[PDB]
């Protein structure tokens, strides 16, 4: 219960330097490649075969899976400077901005802006606009360049709410059969995004747009993992409100979905992350 | 120095009648399917971005990073029976006889037999046959059955010998930059197969053919496993040859690729499988 995730608005002006600064030295190494190539796997690994869940997403290994991926990345930032902890973008109440892309999480120090239209919506500014960070697409090649579209879409113009973040506080499950997009009742599908989707996490994918917009590329844009560890967070607080609610399924769930079950790319279980304080992180 | 791996044509009835049982249960829980998708996310992965090298091919992880994959394999097996372990395909000697398909190891009670032209190549006899086995695609999607064509091919028509295997034994440098298909007098090229390829490794894979021709779904014929063993038995033969040569590069190659790099999609290095003894097996 040592390492502490700060709210980026809560960071100092050196914090924020740091932060950027050791994950370019992650991406010089090779390490962040690694992250990417692990999401976009995850995201392909159906559970079962056929089925519409995958190791990561649509099903009940979402939340633990995200959990363990940003602690793993988390540590190999901690290698780098022991100093640097993974922040959490708080979009809920960057939402109720008159103009959510004003806000300090994109600065030209920090995440960079939206994307330029001109420029085919080519992020031109920042410590990752194109030129200055490499990316790669869903086949593993490089891509030429980070993009953003912030609210585009006609399904996700906005960003979610504290409200639609409350709600789903409200909901006493973790999970419910048939532990997927259909879930009804369910804390987990219900931050994922699916119920009268896309809503909370799937939505602020939606808005920012670019690779973040789609699975097998999201990561190559930085401000995934401070979104996931808002997300992240919001679970850890779900924890806390139901204290006594438990990961489900607990058994006879699809082989990688179950509590004790290995998540593919890693032997981990949702068990092994059920507890962030042992992880050795608060927010 | 403990668990002993078999010459196939060395395995009792018995021997046999319990690997493929073994198999079939990995298979049913749903682990199987973890390393068709671990080494189908490694062929993606270039090391660098954009190039030809990839985590488990083309490039100096390629003996290390299958003997990382059978290790772990080879650990699952365990878990269900204490007894069993992977036994190796010696195709160097296969190849002496005057049809090589007729071989024990295509033996209906063991791995099955050739593909059945009339049903497309789909393999119809033996424990893994469509009906009685599952496969899956590049994309992660059930396929509908195993295929194989011995030979059929005009690049592979024939498999390796024990010419071709004693001669790789000869070259002296494990390694040479650029540390990718085109290095020459490399026993790691060699033995994968690059110098007039198809060779050696490839050329087992090209001569199988069906799943086991290609890279994304290579792994989908449980022969994968036992060609793998015998090429990290010639490995081991190598290493004891050449007592004081030793793995390269060392630095300053391809991230991944390095003594001490993690190999994706783990993070255990060269060097943590260097001694095959130290793995707790022998040939
Ligand atoms: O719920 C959804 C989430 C997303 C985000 O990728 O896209 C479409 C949806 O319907
Ligand atoms: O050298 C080769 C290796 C392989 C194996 O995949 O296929 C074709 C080749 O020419
Ligand atoms: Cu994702
Ligand atoms: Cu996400
Ligand atoms: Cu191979
Ligand atoms: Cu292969
Ligand atoms: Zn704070
Ligand atoms: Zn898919
Ligand atoms: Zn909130
Ligand atoms: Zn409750
Ligand atoms: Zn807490
Ligand atoms: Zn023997
Ligand atoms: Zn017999
Ligand atoms: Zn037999
Ligand atoms: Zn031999
Ligand atoms: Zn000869
Ligand atoms: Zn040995
Ligand atoms: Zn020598
Ligand atoms: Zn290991």
């Amino acid at each position: 219960k040592y390492r502490v995730r700060k709210n980026v608005l809560h960071l100092t002006d050196t914090e924020k330097r740091d932060f950027v600064r050791t994950v370019l030295i992650l991406k010089e190494k090779g390490i962040y490649d690694r992250y990417i190539a692990w999401h976009g796997a995850a995201g392909k690994f159906h559970t079962p075969p056929g089925s519409d869940r995958n190791a990561a997403h649509m099903s009940s290994a979402f939340l633990p899976w995200h959990r363990e991926y940003l602690l793993r990345f988390e540590r190999d930032l901690q290698s780098i400077n022991p100093e640097v902890t993974l922040p959490y973008w708080e979009w809920e109440t960057d939402a109720q901005m008159q103009d959510p892309s004003q806000s300090q999480i994109w600065s030209a120090d920090f995440m960079g802006g939206n994307g330029n239209p001109i420029k085919d919506f080519i992020v031109d500014t920042g410590p990752f606009a194109a030129g200055r960070w490499t990316t790669i697409d869903e086949q593993g090649n490089p891509s030429g360049g980070l993009k953003r579209n912030f609210g585009a879409t006609k399904e996700a113009p906005t960003l979610p709410t504290r409200d639609d973040v409350l709600n789903a506080l409200k909901i006493t499950q973790y999970d419910t059969p048939p532990w997927d997009m259909t879930s009804q009742n369910s804390f987990r599908n219900q931050l994922e995004g699916f119920i009268n989707g896309p809503q909370l996490h799937n939505r602020v994918h939606r808005w920012v747009g670019g690779q973040m917009g789609v699975v097998p590329t999201a990561p190559n844009d930085p401000v995934f993992f401070l979104h996931h560890a808002n997300v992240d967070r919001i679970w850890a607080v779900w924890q806390i409100i139901h204290r006594n609610q438990n990961y489900q399924p607990m058994k006879n769930g699809p082989f990688g979905q179950n509590f004790r079950d290995p998540m593919y790319p890693w032997n981990t279980t949702p068990e092994d992350v059920m507890n962030h304080r042992k992880l050795g992180y608060v927010y």
